[PDB]
């Protein structure tokens, strides 16, 4: 039968744990450069004769 | 009599002018490297038993 093989592996590097920082919501704000803001838009218009 | 002196200068060098990116009340704000959003603060709290 074909089974599902797992291979042998070492304990998890410090280094390789990512995924503590971006598991909630809030945090993908937290992760964010700049957030988006109102006063950061600047909306086009063309005016005409 | 005490007269206000003025020195002899050079046409102005576009270099040395920075305040056509600060005159402005929302310049101000478009200037900072990033903007203060409420989802930015972590209040404490002290907890007793």
């Amino acid at each position: 039968m074909h089974t599902a093989e797992f291979l042998e592996t070492e304990p998890t590097e410090i280094s390789s744990v990512l995924a503590g920082g971006y598991n909630h919501p809030l945090l993908r704000q937290w992760q964010s450069e700049r957030q988006l803001t109102k006063n950061m838009l600047i909306f086009p218009l063309f005016i005409s004769d």
